[PDB]
């Protein structure tokens, strides 16, 4: 894409040591798959792509950006050690959304959509195996 937007996060690190965990299955196949299917995941479907936007200040203001779709190539391809890692990303998507844009606004209604489902969810993480 543009040069004026950054490269994404990391998805690929052979340096980085990776594991399965029952936790990080139950993140891909119940969190993830619940949040992308949702009528409000679209925004929160790949990186927010400034440019197109128009919101030339986004990646000023947003110095930790992270998506679903950043989140769904991390839990596919294993590049994580555990679930607290992938748990981080969810919530700095999140909490980014909160820091950038108005509480009335749409964006963070879809946004709060998707964080109650995500707690419902993570209250039942199952207990590491
Ligand atoms: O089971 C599937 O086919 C599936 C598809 C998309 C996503 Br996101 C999660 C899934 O688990
Ligand atoms: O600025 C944001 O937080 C944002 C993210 C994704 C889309 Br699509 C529109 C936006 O306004």
């Amino acid at each position: 894409g543009s040069h004026m937007n950054p490269p994404p996060p990391e998805t690929s690190n052979p340096n980085k040591p990776k594991r399965q965990t029952n936790q990080l299955q139950y993140l891909l196949r119940v969190v993830l798959k619940t949040l992308w299917k949702h009528q409000f995941a679209w925004p929160f479907q790949q990186p927010v792509d400034a440019v197109k936007l128009n919101l030339p200040d986004y990646y000023k203001i947003i110095k930790t950006p992270m998506d679903m779709g950043t989140i769904k190539k991390r839990l596919e391809n294993n590049y994580y050690w555990n679930a607290q890692e992938c748990i981080q990303d969810f919530n700095t998507m999140f909490t980014n959304c909160y820091i950038y844009n108005k509480p009335g606004d749409d964006i963070v209604l879809m946004a709060e959509a998707l964080e109650k489902l995500f707690l419902q969810k993570i209250n039942e993480l199952p207990t590491e195996e």
